[PDB]
């Protein structure tokens, strides 16, 4: 029955990917951005200038009132609201109706985008890390207990003002080509992964593998960018900035501040590197990889002028907190959240990237020593 959730995504570049849902009696629609890296469903529930609708309880005859507060950081942006229930139903998704905590936010701070066309956050993840503590049941937890969904979701991002597909419940074999690959989600908290090994344009970077994963990776829908480690980052920008250096950036582009233009239609992608990052796979000694082109992480932006000129931001950035798989990453891939086998598929989307002479691909089997070793302690 997944062919009715094909195509309910829709969002902004650089600005997340929502689902619509409808909260209350009677309903009250409102677009959820599709978080991966949060296990807190929340939503807009008091005037904010960003907001053009927001979630009131008092028009709802099954709100529930819980008498407790909660604050929710983020990355970037971070909000405190009440938590209550009420229930809970996705338009284009499943067919039914679930009771659910919701956090209604009545404060924020750059959480809520300007014209980003959604009002609420859907955290996808374990409870672990929902907040204030791991016994606010999230919402995906709730759906698979009070129905008969099983408990896998899929996501296909599609790049460009984008769309995409939420497959709850599901794998929809016409969203993707060739064969899926699982690696094994580490730990359930956030969608946690062990990257083995990374070649930039065939080339092993010859880090210490648990340098990839300093001090987690994840997988986050809600994340731009490829977000890596001090360490890796450094390696990576300057294997980027060699194979590139034909031409000349500011400084600041590599920091993802600048944008880099050129005449439409003359982007020099061939100087810019593949990117492959080789997951654990599901039997020993196993591992595969997906690559990455410079499609995904140079992120087309509106030119700041009166011009004509593709310009583009780099897409990779410095992270404190692991390396982190964003959207950038996951368009072009069919990604399961396979929940109920504690494992993340991925596949070449049918939205997938197309370069002339390269193609981003999931490739496997390969043979990797020690894979536990990478694994941060
Ligand atoms: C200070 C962090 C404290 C720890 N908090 C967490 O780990 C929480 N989870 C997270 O923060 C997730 C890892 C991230 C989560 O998805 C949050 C969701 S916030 C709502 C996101 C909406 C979509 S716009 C994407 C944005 N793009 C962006 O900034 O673009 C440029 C970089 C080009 C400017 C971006 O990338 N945001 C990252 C930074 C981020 O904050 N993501 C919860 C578990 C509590």
């Amino acid at each position: 029955s997944f062919v009715e959730m094909v195509d309910n995504l829709r969002g902004k570049s650089g600005q997340g990917y929502y689902v619509e849902m409808t909260v209350g009696s009677p309903p009250q629609t409102l677009n959820i951005l599709v978080d991966t890296g949060s296990s807190n469903f929340a939503v807009g529930a008091a005037p904010h200038p960003f907001l053009h609708r927001y979630y009131q309880r008092q028009l709802s005859s099954t709100y529930r009132d819980l008498r407790k507060g909660v604050y929710v950081p983020y990355t970037q942006g971070k909000w405190e609201g009440e938590l209550g229930t009420d229930l809970v139903s996705i338009p284009h998704g499943p067919n039914v109706t679930v009771r659910a905590n919701i956090a209604a936010i009545t404060e924020s701070d750059k959480f809520f985008i300007n014209g980003s066309n959604w009002e609420g956050i859907l955290g996808l993840a374990y409870a672990e890390i929902a907040r204030p503590d791991d016994s606010l049941e999230p919402f995906f937890d709730s759906l698979v207990k009070q129905t008969h969904v099983p408990n896998l979701f899929s996501l296909q991002l599609c790049g460009a003002s984008v769309g995409g597909s939420m497959i709850i419940g599901g794998i929809d074999h016409s969203l993707y080509t060739g064969s899926l690959w699982y690696t094994p989600i580490r730990r359930e908290w956030y969608y946690e992964v062990i990257i083995v090994r990374v070649e930039i344009n065939g080339q092993d970077l010859k880090m210490d593998c648990k340098e990839y994963n300093y001090d987690k990776s994840i997988v986050d829908s809600g994340t731009t960018n490829l977000r890596l480690p001090k360490k890796v980052f450094e390696a990576a920008v300057k294997s980027i900035k060699a194979a590139s250096s034909t031409e000349k950036f500011p400084d600041g582009f590599w920091l993802g501040e600048q944008l880099v233009c050129w005449q439409a239609g003359t982007t020099p992608w061939n100087i810019f590197p593949v990117i492959s990052l080789y997951l654990m796979g599901e039997v020993t000694n196993q591992s595969f990889r997906i690559t990455i082109l410079p499609q995904q992480y140079l992120r087309p932006v509106e030119d700041v002028a009166t011009s004509q000129d593709d310009c583009y931001k780099f897409a990779i950035s410095q992270s404190s907190t692991g390396t982190v798989m964003g959207a950038v990453i996951m368009e072009g891939f069919y990604v399961v959240f396979d929940r109920a086998r504690k494992r993340i598929g991925f596949a070449v989307s049918a939205c997938h990237v197309h370069d002339e002479f390269r193609t981003a691909a999931v490739e496997g089997p390969f043979v990797t020593l020690d894979m536990e070793d990478c694994g941060y302690n």
